């Protein structure tokens, strides 16, 4: 048994909210919060931006001090930093970005990255400003994680239409 509340369950593992994942955060406080970040870890907008601003940009300080120190991510990949005030951790995953040209197919590597924590908050990989179709990002979720994952998705009709065409 957990804390996260009024989430919709979707598979064994995987649950889904029409909110935004500062919020639950903020409630729950989990083991791991995931950020939809981006390889050098500049969190300006979507996730990564509200992530960082309910932090009083200390997320970002300390971004700033990793890449200083161990250079950018790889798409696909991820890194461990701290949650701050919203959770005991923070695992930065970096999505392809298909705005940029990036490979989509590395949207499976991405999620894989979920599987090193028995527990999630997460938000939709690639989608939103990431430019990826959200259904598909939601179908390499379920097939790719088998940890237990609250998936938040902020934008309502979003939300309505991802559980209406969910397989
Ligand atoms: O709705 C969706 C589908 C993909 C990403 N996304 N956005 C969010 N998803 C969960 N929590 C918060 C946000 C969010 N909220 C405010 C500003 C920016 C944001 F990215
Ligand atoms: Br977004």
């Amino acid at each position: 048994v957990n804390s996260f509340s009024g989430y919709l369950k979707l598979t064994d593992n995987v649950y889904i909210k029409n909110a935004d994942i500062v919020e639950e955060a903020k409630k729950v406080k989990p083991t791991v919060v995931v950020n939809a970040a981006n390889v050098y870890l500049k969190h300006g907008g979507g996730v990564a931006g509200a992530l960082n601003k309910a932090t009083n940009n200390a997320m970002q300080v300390e971004s700033d001090d990793y890449i200083a120190t161990n250079g950018p991510l790889k798409v696909g990949g991820s890194c461990v930093l701290s949650g701050h005030n919203l959770a005991k951790h923070c695992l930065h995953v970096v999505g392809p970005n298909v705005n940029k040209g990036e490979d989509i197919q590395l949207l499976k590597s991405a999620y894989e990255n979920f599987n090193q924590h028995e527990v999630l908050l997460a938000p939709l990989l690639s989608a939103g400003i990431f430019g990826a179709d959200p259904i598909h990002s939601l179908r390499v979720c379920v097939d790719t994680v088998r940890t237990n994952v609250y998936l938040a998705v902020f934008d309502k009709n979003l939300y309505d239409k991802l559980v209406s065409s969910f397989l």
